[PDB]
């Protein structure tokens, strides 16, 4: 498969190519206006045009009743899996709760960061194949530990068809309401609202093209996640691990998506051999490769380098969702990479442990957001208020540099908010 | 002016109508992708085209030279002034510095937290006359106290005019480049890069229509603070007010923009009346209030409630930007009123203390973003990355749950990334 060396005078240039990479928009615009304007009639028709679905019949909402059955129909491992996840998921995301802070300068002028949590959120989850019972942990309980009110959750059903295991999923996590839509519609339901529909505040969840496109038309109206992009995990191994291991990790990610992207950075060209022909038996043996062959064929990718020390500054640029370190004195490089979403290390941590059970959110910036994003996390569902009081004493310590800034922006009223004060303040200070 | 009674049988609908509420992006679309598929050639082109100005000549980079010189011209309590926002706004965003967390549950799993700067940050500042130093120290300083490497600012030079103060704050704030650009194509050219500009990884700063539509197709490209909305000022008063003092504070809020909204909400409708009288009155006294009247006609808001209780949620659905308390006790309300991005205690608190030196940033949350956002702080100039760590103990003892969730979710090559580790480890553990 692709294999870049560092070594090549013409690396650079093919490395920042390998780094690289419609009119939806136009359709999707067109839908979360009709939505907007019209409401729950403009959901069924396009739930009808795009699920093939008559929600008059099977109704919006999914009952407490058929959630209750999904409940009976699940294998009582599986539940009992998912409870073990929702437990270490709750607790890990616990610790990261914000704490307020309130306190006086120098001055006597009293400062505070207070945090609450959002009123109500939306969590999209994709309907189909691609509806999974641990995303709708992984978007949810962190949103429950936060204290959000109100947590709903939008499935779309195509043919009328909806995973048991994420109605099961949404009850452990806390979901409040559940309904049976998708798409951009969906989207433009949750920001604008409808008969049915009460309107959230933020709205969060990786859909398709349309639900991205719907996502940055309400980005302002409700807050949001992210736009998801491509999947993806950074191996760095050096040779001392088993190429098998190392295979099964990489096609792991490579079975999400035809566009996941999986990469070996090693500095033993050997071993990257070892590994790659693990990657080819690995790809028999399993079943349903379809996907995962065609993510390694197309975008799989070897990084030779000649030691770690190169392997830093590539993997920073790389910025991956997923970064497993498997080399000796692992827990010396950490520190090193700073762009990377989640960093699994050693052997023992394969990143599918982080998907399910770990604790940590599986949610996490793609397509290089890790060099700017966090994944998603307590604070996601929270926001900060800042708090400030002033006395006379204090108003009349800042106020004449307020005045100042103010004049010299040509903004006469904003001085003359303190001005109006000190004016009348000042005839107490004639001794100062 | 606009006055709401909660009396009226018909006070929602107006309440909830009050609270509501083109092709600028065909056009921004185009300038985006020429700038990014052209470079500096499509900067300037876009620059003579909107700013009538000459880059070629004028340079796009602004040198120390020109920023020594902007010093030299300022008055002595100008820069003094701004000094002391600087140091009060540094000194407050330090307290908010995240601290990682690293350790260890009951089952020996490693889990762990950690904060790293985004490594460059541009910052957008508007031209002409909404060019304000007092915002360039709000926008920067917090990337500099989170450590950000590289703090880039673009502010166009319409005609060739630059505020001076701009670049002398700049420099305050550790702003480390300035190039006079503006407009979609200085968001493309801080998104993509172009010959002159290398790219950063979040972008920070309101603007105008074409700078907002810009922002929302590059989000996911790079990070992207907020898209700006206009700005607002609720202000929750009893009659133990002077009132003139709260029409100032009004008044100064309405003098930024003409869509700027400013409300008074009180429980005492003939103080209500003398706010009015007195907001009637400095609109005469004060000079340029062809901006603040605009606003305080078209915007200004008065909404008359039996006591604070109802208030409450009134202030809530608000959300606003800017949030001044002024009755008694007012302590006690700050906790009810959750929806605000920041909030002023007590008589001598004008909101302006906040935009100027109190030390809180006040780049807020508007157009009731409160309802989810938080203003701007450390936070947002760094990332979170999770780190995890399993022993064979450990994954022998969360393995099997994680394989039963991705075979039930139909994952078999996230299955066997697991269970080929588990098949192996097994062999030590058949004694329990
Ligand atoms: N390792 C995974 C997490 C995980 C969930 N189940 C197994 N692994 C991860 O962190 C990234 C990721 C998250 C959500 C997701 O959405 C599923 C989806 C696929 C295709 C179309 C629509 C929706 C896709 C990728
Ligand atoms: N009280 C102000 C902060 C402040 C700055 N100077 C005086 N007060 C606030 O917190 C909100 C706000 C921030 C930036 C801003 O941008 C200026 C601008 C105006 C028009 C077109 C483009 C740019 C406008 C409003
Ligand atoms: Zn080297
Ligand atoms: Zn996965
Ligand atoms: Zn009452
Ligand atoms: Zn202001």
């Amino acid at each position: 498969v692709t294999t870049l060396r560092q070594t090549d005078p013409d690396f650079e240039q093919k490395f920042a190519a390998f780094l690289s990479g419609e009119d939806v928009d136009r359709a999707v615009r067109e839908i979360v206006d009709r939505v907007r304007r019209e409401g729950d009639s403009a959901l069924l028709d396009y739930s009808r045009r795009f699920d093939r679905i008559d929600l008059e019949k099977t109704g919006i909402a999914v009952t407490e009743a058929e959630i209750d059955a999904a409940f009976d129909a699940a294998p009582a491992s599986t539940v009992e899996a998912l409870k073990l996840a929702r437990d270490r998921i709750e607790k890990h995301h616990a610790r990261q709760l914000p704490k307020d802070d309130r306190y006086t300068d120098a001055l006597g002028v009293e400062l505070g960061s207070r945090w609450t949590a959002i009123e109500a959120v939306g969590l999209y989850v994709p309907g189909g194949t691609a509806s999974y019972p641990s995303s709708v942990l992984m978007n949810a309980m962190p949103a429950k530990v936060a204290g959000v009110d109100r947590i709903v959750m939008v499935v779309p059903a195509p043919d009328g068809n909806l995973n048991p295991l994420v109605l099961v999923a949404a009850r452990l996590a806390g979901v409040s309401e559940i309904y049976r839509v998708g798409g951009a519609q969906a989207i433009a339901a949750l920001a604008y609202g409808t008969e049915t529909i009460r309107p959230v505040a933020k709205i969060v969840g990786p859909g398709n093209a349309y639900v991205a496109a719907a996502k940055r038309i309400v980005f302002g109206t409700v807050g949001i996640d992210m736009i998801a992009g491509p999947s993806e995990v950074l191996i760095v191994a050096d040779k001392d691990n088993n190429p098998d291991w190392i295979a099964a990790d990489l096609l792991a990610q490579a079975e999400h998506d035809t566009a996941a992207q999986s990469i070996l950075m090693t500095n033993d060209e050997a071993f990257a051999h070892a590994v790659e022909e693990a990657v080819e038996r690995q790809l028999h043996t399993l079943a349903r490769t379809e996907t995962a062959s065609a993510s390694w064929r197309d975008f799989g990718a070897v990084i030779l380098v000649k030691d770690f020390e190169d392997a830093i500054p590539l993997a920073n640029r790389i910025a991956a969702e997923h970064l497993e370190i498997a080399v000796a004195d692992a827990e010396a490089f950490v520190p090193r990479i700073r762009n990377a979403g989640s960093i699994f290390i050693g052997g023992y941590t394969p990143e599918v442990i982080g998907d399910y059970v770990g604790g940590s959110n599986h949610v996490l910036p793609t397509a290089r957001s890790a060099r700017f994003s966090s994944g998603l996390s307590v604070l996601d569902y929270m926001k900060r208020t800042s708090l400030l009081k002033l006395g006379s004493e204090q108003l009349r310590a800042l106020g004449p540099a307020a005045i100042e800034i103010a004049r010299a922006e040509g903004l006469d009223a904003h001085a003359q908010s303190v001005a109006i004060r000190l004016n009348l303040l000042e005839h107490h200070h004639h001794h100062h």
